[PDB]
């Protein structure tokens, strides 16, 4: 890493991470247990303006999505104007009800909404096809579908001002594996992440759904991985 703005770790407990990585957003890193594997990293966005941010992402469960929002409310001392699965796996959208019970908005590509309740789910309340940006303060976020890979509905997100892509699970981090495919179209996945790279060239951070987030060498590496 060697990024203008020198990446803080200002959050650590044994079951959320933060780390600062422009001046006005923040990865969220939380664990999904699994039985195979034990506990692996999940990412997410917090982008911020003044006295409010948006999240990408929740955590896997609502005590962790807990822990998420009373560190937004209490240590940054903001209000979350909205939170965005970018996707309807556990990891993106699996503590969305924590949200939902601050009466934090909730956003996604309207697939998310379907293939949630498809799995009994939880779901988004407000739904969009296939952008939306929002107002967090004076800035907003992009959120787009750019066409299916990791899942049919999985979505970015881009926070211009600081030129940061969230990519969730669509982007992988440098020398991953191909993860779980079980809901993945894979002839379609290079494709599409060749379309986020055509749309974002001046991008400065790229993040994936887990591991390690870098630049844009992480759109080159997953464009190759599924070719
Ligand atoms: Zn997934
Ligand atoms: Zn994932």
């Amino acid at each position: 890493h060697a990024e203008k703005f020198r990446a803080k770790e200002i959050y650590k407990s044994e079951n959320l991470i933060i780390t600062q990585i422009s001046e006005n957003s923040f990865i969220h890193t939380s664990f999904k247990q699994t039985n195979d594997f034990g506990n692996v990293p999940c990412n997410g966005l917090i982008v911020k303006n003044n006295d409010e941010t948006i999240v990408f992402d929740t955590p896997t469960n609502d005590k962790d999505s807990e822990e998420l929002i009373q560190w937004i409310t209490g240590t940054l001392h903001s209000k979350i104007n909205a939170v965005i699965p970018t996707h309807f796996h556990d990891d993106s959208m699996g503590g969305l009800q924590a949200f939902h019970n601050h009466n934090i908005p909730s956003y996604s590509y309207s697939k998310t909404i379907e293939l949630g309740k498809e799995n009994n789910f939880v779901v988004p309340k407000n739904s969009f096809n296939n952008f939306i940006t929002l107002k967090v303060g004076n800035e907003e976020v992009i959120a787009k579908f750019f066409g299916e890979g990791h899942t049919r509905d999985n979505t970015v997100g881009y926070f211009p001002s600081e030129n940061i892509l969230f990519g969730g699970c669509l982007l992988k981090e440098l020398e991953a594996s191909k993860g779980y495919l079980g809901d993945a179209n894979v002839s379609a996945w290079s494709s599409t992440v060749e379309k986020v790279k055509k749309e974002y060239p001046n991008v400065k951070i790229v993040i994936p759904g887990h591991g390690e987030y870098g630049d844009k060498k992480l759109l080159d590496y997953t464009i190759k991985l599924f070719k």
